[PDB]
């Protein structure tokens, strides 16, 4: 990217998505597709689109803060103490540094992410 | 304030106790801002919340930080230094890179979620 050109996040059909799988699977066989939209701050900042199929898996954001904006489908985030957060298209949230809750995806979900490494 | 084991949800409902502001580089129309901070982290490095502007135009200057914007209501145009026009409306997400100096043109009213990371 260049300092004088706005970077738009394309929420249309994913171009050359990267395949992935959760590193902390719980249940089901969730698989991921990601497209990076932006990289800056000498490797410390990244943004793009991510998709998951059904399943459950644990987060660990030790070392970074992540903003999420659900754009399609739905999921539940369940904090370590059991507090359930139902998220659906249009919902925005932040996983603070060192967040270790889990994702439960009944069907399908897509989000925009913005990550800042500390 | 926040805790590492509690998800932080950004309230996109009515602005509660917003802080009033004005553009640093107004162009035309006396745009007036309201901001509500949702999150502060990384010992001053990261801030996120909701921001609104009334009609008008103003020039940005993001020297020292990267800003993610997600339009949640209304619409605007962002015009890059070279004249490239970006029409933005509800649901559109974009990033102003560090040192961005394009301008905003708000015909009526616009509201966005912002996430800023200082460099």
């Amino acid at each position: 990217h260049d300092k004088s050109r706005l970077v738009r996040i394309d929420t249309g059909p994913m171009i050359n998505p990267v395949a992935g799988k959760p590193s902390r699977p719980i249940a089901g066989d969730a698989s991921f597709r990601t497209v990076t939209a932006f990289e800056g701050g000498q490797g410390k900042v990244e943004s793009g689109v991510w998709e998951s199929t059904s399943g459950s898996f644990q987060s660990n954001t030790t070392g970074y803060i992540e903003y999420c904006h659900i754009i399609e489908g739905e999921a539940r985030l369940v904090d370590p103490d059991g507090t359930v957060h139902a998220v659906k298209a249009g919902d925005a949230f932040i996983m603070p540094e060192g967040y270790t809750g889990r994702w439960e995806v009944d069907r399908h979900v897509k989000k925009i992410y913005f990550v800042t490494h500390l």
